[PDB]
């Protein structure tokens, strides 16, 4: 007389029964826009002023629009696909439909190229690894 309503998990899913093959016709990845999107703009949110998901759009499984705004003030914003991140504007919460804006592979041969400051942000980051062995490994 009832069904299942919407409980919290403390484990990956409520899977106790074991046997049969789950692949079949649907092989969806799970993978959610969304979430790859927030992580994304944890990591790389150094190198710029202020990066964060659109929140005057949408998102849903298949994508996510982000907006990172660099060091000098410069603002993209991103429509996170399984294409992978392509570029839909160049102001905050700015995507327009006739953008034929190229979309790259990863975030970082995105930014690399949106700021040049996340470029030697990385550098920072990198010499930072280069005196680490200068300090601790001959000594």
């Amino acid at each position: 007389m009832e069904t299942d309503c919407n409980p919290m998990e403390l484990s990956s899913m409520s899977g106790f029964e074991e046997g049969s093959e789950l692949n079949g016709f649907e092989g969806t990845d799970m993978k959610d826009m969304r979430l790859e999107a927030e992580a994304v703009v944890n990591d790389v949110l150094f190198a710029v002023n202020n990066m964060f998901v659109s929140k005057s759009l949408r998102c849903a499984d298949d994508v996510a629009y982000i907006n990172v705004e660099t060091k000098e003030r410069n603002r993209y914003c991103l429509e996170l696909t399984e294409a992978g991140l392509k570029v839909v504007g160049y102001a905050f919460d700015q995507v327009d439909d006739h953008l034929q804006t190229p979309y790259h592979e990863t975030v970082y041969s995105l930014l690399d190229t949106l700021s040049p400051a996340y470029r030697e942000a990385f550098g920072n980051a990198l010499l930072q690894r280069l005196e680490a062995l200068k300090r601790d490994g001959q000594s």
